[PDB]
C-alpha cells in the first residue's frame, strides 16, 4: 500500500546531497543553487497510477508511473534513464539505470517524516521532508 506516502512534503533536512549531485557529474553552479533551494515533493495516486511531482524556484520535474513496471525519465540533471518504483519492505524504492550507471532514490517513512535516501557510486544523501497539511 503507497497511501500513508500521497501528500505533500517540504524539505526540512538534507545531509550530503552535493556529494550525491557531484557523483552524479552535476556541474558546480548547479550544485550551489540547488543547496539553496527548498523543494517540495508532491505524490498522487489515480488508480495504479503515481504522479510525483517536484517543484521549486530552480528545477520542476514531474514523472507519472505504474509500481513494478518500468518507464522512461529524463532527470533534473538531464539524464535519459530506465526507471522502475517498487514497495520494497514498505518503501518506495526508485531505481534508475543509464549507460550502465545506476542510482536509487529510497523513500522511506519514520514518525509521519519521508526519509529521502540517494545513493550514487559511493555517495549517500538523506533529504528529510515533512508532510503539508
Ligand atoms: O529532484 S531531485 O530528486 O532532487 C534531483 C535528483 C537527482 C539529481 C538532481 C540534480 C540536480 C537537482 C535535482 N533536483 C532539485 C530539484 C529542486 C531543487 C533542488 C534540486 C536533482
Amino acid at each position: 500500500m503507497v497511501d500513508a506516502f500521497l501528500g505533500t512534503w517540504k524539505l526540512v533536512d538534507s545531509k550530503n546531497f552535493d556529494d550525491y549531485m557531484k557523483s552524479l557529474g552535476v556541474g558546480f553552479a548547479t550544485r550551489q543553487v540547488a543547496s539553496m533551494t527548498k523543494p517540495t515533493t508532491i505524490i498522487e495516486k489515480n488508480g495504479d497510477i503515481l504522479t510525483l511531482k517536484t517543484h521549486s524556484t530552480f528545477k520542476n520535474t514531474e514523472i507519472s508511473f505504474k509500481l513494478g513496471v518500468e518507464f522512461d525519465e529524463t532527470t533534473a540533471d538531464d539524464r535519459k534513464v530506465k526507471s522502475i518504483v517498487t514497495l520494497d519492505g514498505g518503501k518506495l524504492v526508485h531505481l534508475q539505470k543509464w549507460d550502465g550507471q545506476e542510482t536509487t532514490l529510497v523513500r522511506e517513512l519514520i514518525d509521519g517524516k519521508l526519509i529521502l535516501t540517494l545513493t550514487h557510486g559511493t555517495a549517500v544523501c538523506t533529504r528529510t521532508y515533512e508532510k503539508e497539511a
